């Protein structure tokens, strides 16, 4: 059966128990934590390609205010659905079973100037989901995995103190 399972989880937790936060930029910023998955059970003679996405977490937006995440008012009109291609895409079962798959190279913006970006709202949660698709296949099945350890809120610049201060840290 077909396993996806979150790397570094107990990373991704310290974050989240903050709160995490990515920073966006015009011309794109890396995640760190970065995102990495195990797989198991994908036919290891077949190829299948990995997509990444992130979905909107929430019907609001976020505001930091006297030290704590709350309700900031009503969201921005959602941000154009961009797809990441994970760059060893298409490959064998066995070469994404091989070791852990990442996502490390994915850039996050807040401003829509190409270059295999995703784009996202500022102030805005979203959470982190990947897309395994098959090569060749007449049925074009895809399967989906959400990663809700992985959530954070979009931002320009650090709210919280603590996250600015993990991820020098950890980083
Ligand atoms: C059942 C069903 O809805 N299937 C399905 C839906 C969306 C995709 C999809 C979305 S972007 C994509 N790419 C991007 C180019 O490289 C790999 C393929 N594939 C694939 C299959």
């Amino acid at each position: 059966e077909l396993r996806v399972g979150l790397e570094e989880s107990e990373l991704w937790l310290r974050f989240k128990e903050l709160t995490n936060e990515m920073i966006v930029t015009k011309n794109g910023r890396r995640m760190f934590p970065v995102l990495k998955v195990n797989v198991s059970g994908l036919d290891p003679n077949a190829m299948y390609s990995f997509l990444l996405d992130f979905v909107a977490a929430d019907n609001h937006r976020w505001k930091y205010v006297n030290g704590e995440w709350v309700p900031g008012g009503k969201p921005e009109p959602q941000a154009p659905s961009c797809v990441y291609i994970h760059p060893d895409s298409p490959n064998f079962g066995a070469h994404w079973m091989k070791a852990p798959v990442s996502f490390s190279k994915v850039k996050l913006t807040n401003k829509l100037n190409g270059g295999g970006q995703i784009m996202l709202n500022s102030l805005h949660k979203y959470e982190p989901r990947i897309h395994i698709v098959r090569v060749g296949d007449p049925q074009r099945m895809i399967t989906s995995h959400c990663f809700p350890e992985t959530q954070f809120i979009a931002v320009t610049a650090y709210q919280n103190e603590e996250i600015t201060a993990l991820k020098i840290k950890y980083n």
